[PDB]
């Protein structure tokens, strides 16, 4: 089910706006985004 390539996003765009929605708060809440910053990522 994971990685889509099916043009048929309706369970895929709820999961990525609730992953994009969960990630961006917890950003400044835990180390993650320290990690993505020293590696460049962002």
């Amino acid at each position: 089910n994971d990685h889509q390539d099916l043009r048929e996003i309706t369970k895929d765009s709820k999961m990525q706006k609730l992953a994009l929605a969960g990630f961006l708060k917890k950003i400044k809440g835990t180390y993650i985004e320290s990690l993505l910053k020293e590696h460049k990522l962002l």
